[PDB]
């Protein structure tokens, strides 16, 4: 019954940053005694329960065996650049083209993510940013873990167009 969320994107992006900071603001205990300890934290957004996993592809998982794996299980993907680097910008089709190709869908959720949107050294404008999405067909928006605009929005957004894939295939 929870919903799947894989935030993918170049290092350094900050999908980390973005993945904490929603914990932090959605985390709650829940009672559950079919489990040894009783209780079990979980992340609840517009109502869902979110399972939250981090896609990264450089670093430490260069060497990883599990890319595709990542794919297969996520229902809706983050798709995050930073503002300030054009090729992380750059590297977001590599992403979807490949999230496609893996999951064998021309239909899978996803929103792209401008974060670092705080920042003054700007080289990818939302112009370039919002008709990349219209393209895709998907919502683009910009987001900052250091002033918080956007970052719930985004996850917010994602919970919906997984939503509705969902009733679809139903
Ligand atoms: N200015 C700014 N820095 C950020 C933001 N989000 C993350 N960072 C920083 O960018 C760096 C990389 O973030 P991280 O979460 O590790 O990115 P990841 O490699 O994509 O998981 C860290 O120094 C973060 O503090 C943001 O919205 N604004």
């Amino acid at each position: 019954t929870e919903y799947k969320l894989v935030v993918v994107g170049a290092g350094g992006v900050g999908k980390s940053a973005l993945t904490i900071q929603l914990i932090q603001n959605h985390f709650v205990d829940e009672y559950d005694p079919t489990i040894e300890d009783s209780y079990r934290k979980q992340v609840v957004i517009d109502g869902e329960t979110c399972l939250l996993d981090i896609l990264d592809t450089a670093g430490q998982e260069e060497y990883s065996a599990m890319r595709d794996q990542y794919m297969r299980t996520g229902e809706g993907f983050l798709c995050v650049f930073a503002i300030n680097n054009t090729k992380s910008f750059e590297d977001i089709h590599h992403y979807r083209e490949q999230i496609k190709r893996v999951k064998d869908s021309e239909d899978v959720p996803m929103v792209l993510v401008g974060n670092k949107c705080d920042l003054p050294s700007r080289t990818v404008d939302t112009k370039q940013a919002q008709d990349l999405a219209r393209s895709y067909g998907i919502p683009f928006i910009e987001t900052s873990t250091k002033t918080r605009q956007g970052v719930d929005d985004a996850f917010y957004t994602l919970v919906r167009e997984i939503r509705k894939h969902k009733e679809k295939m139903s």
